[PDB]
């Protein structure tokens, strides 16, 4: 399939070269696999998830997305316009508030709640985790994350976006899950994106246009918009066989652009997501 004038970074996971705007993909397009945006929550009723998103857990008074950074997040895993997946089921799990803030004991629970929601869900094709949060290292943060890919769940992470080592952030610093860093439509690594020995994989991060709340849409920046761009190529991967949750991260990294990126810090990976569909 093509999808003409595409957002770049859609176009960019497909392609070996920056600066085209039609996004290729297989058909099957992510259907059977299952993505948890854990995050501020979805605003399900966007016409652009079709009926595909809806929440399944809040430790707030609302499972709302009060704010649309989640909302953001799961339209580029899976919206019809702006997503990688755009046939994958979405589960929300706010762990956010509408401020976009949350307690790491919240978010330590969410991420065992996704390892045995996944079992009340019909993901014949896999599970995908998209975590675009994070904040100081915490070694129980890195251990739910940990659980929760061990579980069988392909989780993403956002690196971070202090212009730092993400090796001093969590879920960032967890070595077993997939670490995200953010890049630009120039192949530059994003100013703000952080690096280090902990990234696997470089995604689309500055200037991402997705869903909003309110039925609207925006671009945004961040690692957090790199993260669903990895999560939803996983679930699409995932549903064509071609790799697993507990491989996929190690399978996007073989499978990357190599060595194509600018600004990359001597011993940080320099490898960006692509789906090496042939069309
Ligand atoms: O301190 C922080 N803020 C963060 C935001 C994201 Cl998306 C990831 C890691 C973080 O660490």
């Amino acid at each position: 399939a093509a999808q003409t004038n595409a957002p770049w970074g859609l176009a960019r996971i497909s392609s070996t070269s920056p600066g085209t705007s039609t996004y290729y993909y297989d058909e099957s397009a992510g259907q059977g696999s299952c993505v948890y945006v854990i995050d501020t929550g979805i605003e399900a009723s966007h016409p652009e998830f079709e009926g595909r998103a809806q929440m399944v857990k809040t430790y707030y008074y609302s499972s709302r997305d009060g704010n649309g950074h989640g909302t953001h997040c799961a339209g580029t895993v899976g919206s019809r316009t702006y997503g990688v997946a755009k046939k994958t089921q979405l589960f929300g799990v706010k762990v956010l508030d509408d401020n976009g803030s949350g307690q790491y004991s919240t978010i330590i629970a969410g991420m065992d709640f996704v390892a045995s929601d996944k079992n009340n869900r019909n993901c014949p094709k896999g599970v995908v985790a998209s975590l675009s949060l994070g904040g100081g290292y915490s070694s129980s943060v890195n251990s739910a994350a940990a659980r929760l890919q061990s579980s069988g769940v392909m989780v993403a992470v956002a690196a971070g976006n202090n212009n730092a080592d993400a090796r001093n952030y969590s879920p960032a610093s967890e070595p077993s899950v997939c670490t995200v860093g953010a890049s630009d439509r120039y192949d530059r690594r994003s100013s703000f994106s952080n690096y280090g020995s902990v990234l696997d994989i470089f995604g689309p991060g500055t200037d991402i246009l997705s869903t909003w709340i309110g039925g609207s849409t925006r671009s945004i920046s961040g690692t957090s918009m790199a993260t669903p761009h990895v999560a939803g190529l996983a679930a699409y991967l995932m549903t064509l066989g071609k790799t697993t949750a507990a491989s996929a991260c190690r399978y996007i990294a073989d499978t990357a652009n190599k060595g194509d990126l600018s600004n990359i810090p001597f011993g940080t990976v320099n490898l960006l997501a692509y789906n090496n569909y042939q069309a």
